[PDB]
């Protein structure tokens, strides 16, 4: 399966970054082919190989990032693994709902939350938890209007029901800044005043604090905002006003969500 030749008999390489995992990202062109892909380079170590095993067994379901190849070659001295995805050139999600004026409905956020569900429902049916489901990792295919949602970036992912109920968690918490424009770290007016009483209960079944208590995915793709998304109500959100506005707190909010999210990955936690 992994090529051993050098990926630059293949590809050519840009030194331009498009992203920076726990592995970082350049853009690249097929050399046959001329198209324009992405290059995750990882240096060689078990927690390498897991992340090329699960994206690997991940690539092909419905709303992941495609791997089109992975080579091992000899790099700086050193032994890596470089993926080689689909180039996801609309970039993040909240980026793309940050540049719309137009208006963003609640039915088109229950169809983003629907389309990650899904990978999320291929993931857990076949007994992959993600575990970094966050802004980062969540990307459009291009910049037009057709543009697919995917989700990217194994290096956390497991092959347990607590592992599972995160990426629950980070649905809930996507779902919330979709809707609003700000994290939940109440459902405060004006932002929330027109919001679905069938929104707001899916949030709060996902948010549960016991993470026993957190919905399913099974029970997510059923909730009547998801698996009925196209009836939900097409009411004007405040979010990508909300999301231009706070954009110099964007970072932090980041750095929040990547810091719940390393916290639930711990052996043993404070109470
Ligand atoms: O694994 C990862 N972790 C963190 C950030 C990250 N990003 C990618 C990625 C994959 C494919 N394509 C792109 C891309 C292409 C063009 C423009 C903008 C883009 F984001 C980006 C993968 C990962």
């Amino acid at each position: 399966e992994p090529k051993k030749y050098a990926v630059t008999d293949d590809y050519q390489l840009s030194k331009q970054v498009l992203g920076l995992g726990v592995g970082k990202v350049l853009e690249c062109f097929h050399r046959r082919t001329g198209q324009k892909c992405a290059l995750k380079l990882l240096y060689d170590s078990p927690k390498a190989r897991q992340e090329v095993d699960h994206h690997w067994q991940a690539s092909g379901g419905p709303h992941i990032v495609c791997i089109l190849d992975v080579y091992e070659n000899m790099h700086h001295g050193k032994r890596c693994l470089l993926i080689i995805m689909e180039c996801m050139e609309g970039g993040e999600l909240f980026s793309r709902i940050q540049e719309r004026d137009q208006a963003f409905t609640e039915r088109e956020a229950a169809e983003i939350m629907r389309d990650i569900g899904t990978a999320i429902q291929f993931l857990h049916s076949h007994n992959i938890a993600h575990r970094d489901v966050k802004p980062e990792n969540l990307l459009y295919t291009s910049k037009e209007k057709d543009a697919v949602l995917k989700l990217t970036d194994f290096g956390f992912a497991k092959e347990e029901k607590y592992d599972k109920s995160c990426d629950m968690w980070s649905l809930g918490v996507i779902m919330y800044i979709l809707l609003c424009g700000f994290p939940p770290f109440g459902f405060p007016n004006p932002e929330w005043s027109e919001v679905s009483e069938d929104a707001k209960q899916l949030i709060r079944l996902l948010l549960k604090t016991d993470p026993t208590e957190r919905l399913t995915i099974t029970q997510f793709m059923n909730h009547p905002w998801i698996n009925q998304s196209m009836v939900v109500p097409q009411t004007p959100l405040h979010t990508a006003r909300v999301l231009q506005e706070d954009k110099d707190h964007w970072d932090e909010v980041k750095e929040e969500m990547t810091s719940a999210l390393a916290t639930m990955r711990v052996d043993y936690d404070q109470v």
